[PDB]
């Protein structure tokens, strides 16, 4: 499972479940093409997005939808929504969890970056 | 001012110099346009961007390049850079102030919204 | 296992292993006794501190050596070390994680709080 | 002003006013003393907490009382309070700034670190 997605919610103290996630790999043309995309589970989770051979060296995006997620709890939200963008490099492709702790008017994100 | 951006270095506890900053208008055919540009200063602001009548209601995006400040010092980060995308004066106009605090592996956003004095 | 514990750095992408770590009961004194002890795993992970008989209602404090950290790694940190203190209170005891993000110069912390 | 604090709320995007802080320094019996008080201002500021001579090398202890914040609003935290714990002055004189952005069940802290001017 070379890419993972976990969301917490700051202001509840737990995690940020049913939280859309739409995954981009940049394009020849430098668009944007659809890749990977699903919902956090109950404990905040996204995994088995892709595999080790459709992973492979380039730019990706990873944007959450944190707006849908405020608007669910009655909360206004600063953010449209949150989006990371990295080269999926390193050494050649890796283990990559993406982490994000969500507030209304604010979020802070880190990537871990392991091998087994 | 209407939009302020601070930015800060974790790493070593000072802000975040000559880090460049592009901002865009989502357009109407739904494209993002340039809307403004700069670099922060000595103190990691950036003042001047836009004015008041300028700055009307509409999506923005605030792309902070995070990359090449990290490598300017050394490092290779992971980010290629820290994009905050809000809409703005929706509600009629008002004061934004975005931050960013920034370390190699991560950064923290936040914004400070306020209400024009009248 | 009622108390947990997670560290990341943010500086390298990577879990904070080796992390030392005490937890603190407020005593009637109102002073702070020993608890619980211990350090991170390779996963910046640390269980099994303490049981749900002998975690009851009260003060803790968890206090993580972020500046040994810091000093093995060839850094000059802020930071004499990052303290989290709360009640267990909330409906009774519960299930609680701790993390904290470093950074030199800044920390962040959260806690989840859920109930199988 | 050699200590200055800055307090902002993340659930609502606006400085956090009227939040405690205390500050201790280090005693001689290895016990904590009252060295300075105060209260955010309407910009989630805090000023004049102590004097270039008075800020001798020590270890200080700044306590922000962010559970009267949150109960205030009508929130239940998780935290008792938020502590920044460090060493100052102790390679010369400097000025340090605190910031602290606070939600109900976290906080992120950092600090800024300036060489006097001569
Ligand atoms: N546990 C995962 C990843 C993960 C996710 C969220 C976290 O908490 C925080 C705590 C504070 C923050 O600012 C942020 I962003 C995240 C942490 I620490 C780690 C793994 O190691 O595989
Ligand atoms: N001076 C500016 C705003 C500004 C900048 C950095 C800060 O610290 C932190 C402390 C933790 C964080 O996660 C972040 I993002 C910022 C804070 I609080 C406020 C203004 O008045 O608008």
């Amino acid at each position: 499972c070379p890419l993972m997605v976990k969301v917490l919610d700051a202001v509840r103290g737990s995690p940020a479940i049913n939280v859309a996630v739409h995954v981009f790999r940049k394009a020849a043309d430098d668009t944007w093409e659809p890749f990977a995309s699903g919902k956090t589970s109950e404990s905040g989770e996204l995994h088995g997005l892709t595999t080790e051979e459709q992973f492979v060296e380039g730019i990706y995006k990873v944007e959450i939808d944190t707006k849908s997620y405020w608007k669910a709890l009655g909360i206004s939200p600063f953010h449209e929504h949150a989006e990371v963008v990295f080269t999926a490099n390193d050494s050649g492709p890796r283990r990559y969890t993406i982490a994000a702790l969500l507030s209304p008017y604010s979020y802070s994100t880190t990537a871990v970056v392991t091998n087994p």
